């Protein structure tokens, strides 16, 4: 019931924690046979006119998009904003908001670990690869550890230091699910709940009353087909999915080598991905 053909619409670059260039991606996501690819990095749409050039000059079909962390009564829940209005002001506003509160933990947690751990500032920035327009985060202070020999993996040093149980994790705020929600589909976009079966990060999953108060506030779909939800999960979101008819997405959640997901190993139907593109925004000029 996962795809075996479509879209990969959950990838990483460089543009926040991701290891490859938007080229890198489209020209990758081609010659996998994928039938095309969405750029989905953190808080921002940096990469969205990189990933633009690259998706004409390779010929591979591009889903505009963006991975917004958000926060549901004590639930940290990830959302998958695609083709949206860019310089809509509202999501601007928040994605700055967000990114701002996100380099001030991220600071404070670099100046923690400096006092067990051989890491800087410098160092952690040695991680991130396009400057202003990187969306710096935890997985930067992760490869920081990991290029001065602390952890042989990014994903070692979130097991330990980097861990949300460390006593050097601090928790970024977020803006709520429903305000995101609100953001997404006032700048014309699609939104789909990302993972929402993933019992990693949380101590718990979201509710199914929680995910109806997300359907009431205009939630489009949910990632169902990505590694981090169990089979009973995919039944469960299936179930939720089919009843409120919502879509159905899967996505590789790639960083590249940032993590072990390979990318296209999970997939959304094409189908679907066209039905995102009708929801949202004409976004071909732009
Ligand atoms: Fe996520
Ligand atoms: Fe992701
Ligand atoms: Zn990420």
């Amino acid at each position: 019931e996962p795809p075996a053909q479509g879209w990969d619409i959950h990838c990483h670059t460089v543009f926040s924690d991701g290891t490859e260039t938007p080229r890198t991606l489209v020209e990758q996501a081609r010659k996998l046979g994928l039938h095309g690819v969405a750029i989905a990095d953190h808080d921002t749409t940096a990469g969205w006119d990189e990933a633009t050039e690259a998706s004409e000059e390779i010929g591979l079909p591009l889903l505009l998009g963006t991975e917004i962390t958000a926060v549901d009564e004590d639930v940290s829940v990830h959302m998958l904003a695609f083709q949206y209005d860019p310089s809509n002001e509202h999501i601007s506003s928040m994605f700055a908001n967000t990114r701002a509160a996100r380099l001030r933990r991220t600071k404070r947690m670099v100046e923690r670990l400096s006092q067990d751990f051989p890491i800087t500032w410098d160092d952690v920035l040695a991680q991130v690869k396009e400057g202003e327009r990187t969306t710096i985060g935890r997985p930067h202070i992760a490869d920081a550890l990991v290029a001065a020999g602390v952890y042989e993996t990014r994903s070692d040093a979130f097991a330990d230091a980097v861990s949300a149980k460390s006593k050097y994790y601090i928790p970024t705020p977020s803006p709520s699910t429903h305000e995101v929600i609100a953001a997404v589909k006032g700048a014309g976009g699609v939104v789909v709940a990302a993972h929402a079966g993933d019992p990693q990060r949380n101590r718990r999953l979201l509710s199914d009353e929680q995910l109806d108060a997300m359907i009431a506030d205009g939630l489009d779909g949910l990632e169902v087909w990505h590694r981090g939800n169990p089979p009973e999960q995919r039944e469960r979101l299936l179930t939720i999915a089919a009843r409120h008819d919502l879509l159905v997405t899967g996505g590789s959640d790639w960083h590249g080598k940032g993590k072990p997901n390979g990318l296209g190993e999970n997939l959304t139907d094409d189908d679907t991905v066209r039905e995102i593109l009708c929801r949202g925004v004409d976004l071909i000029g732009r």
